């Protein structure tokens, strides 16, 4: 009935839950940083950060847009996220920043890590340490 939920176990039930829960995302990002492939989750975080901004404050949108752009979306990006660049917006997203722009690209990353880094995390430490210790 969705009235109650599992403890940290809920992560292994749904990636959404893992990705919506601060603890889940934290431990997940604790692994995903030391080897530096956090670009996906932090891009999703960036787009989430972008949609967090009220469409009313287009100025903040403009600021965040150029941030995410130069970091992940630039041709000289320090963290090049793998999305369809060929048909990507480009200068247009700087021209008109709106909190619905990177939506498809956001879900592109979401589904990218959904069956990969997620699938790995539930097998990796930190999860178990917060889930159980006696095993059975």
């Amino acid at each position: 009935s969705m009235t109650e939920e599992q403890p940290v176990a809920s992560w292994a039930l749904s990636f959404e839950r893992l990705l919506q829960d601060p603890l889940g995302l934290a431990y997940f990002t604790e692994f995903l940083k030391k080897e530096f492939s956090a670009e996906n989750v932090t891009f999703w975080k960036a787009c989430e950060r972008f949609q967090q901004i009220p469409a009313s404050d287009t100025q903040q949108l403009a600021q965040e847009a150029r941030n995410i752009y130069q970091e992940f979306l630039s041709s000289q990006a320090l963290s090049p996220v793998n999305i369809d660049r060929q048909a990507w917006l480009g200068e247009e997203v700087l021209a008109e920043p709106r909190p619905d722009m990177f939506r498809a690209q956001q879900l592109q990353i979401f589904n990218l890590m959904k069956f990969d880094s997620y699938a790995r995390f539930v097998k990796s430490p930190l999860y178990r340490e917060c889930l159980l210790a006696e095993a059975e």
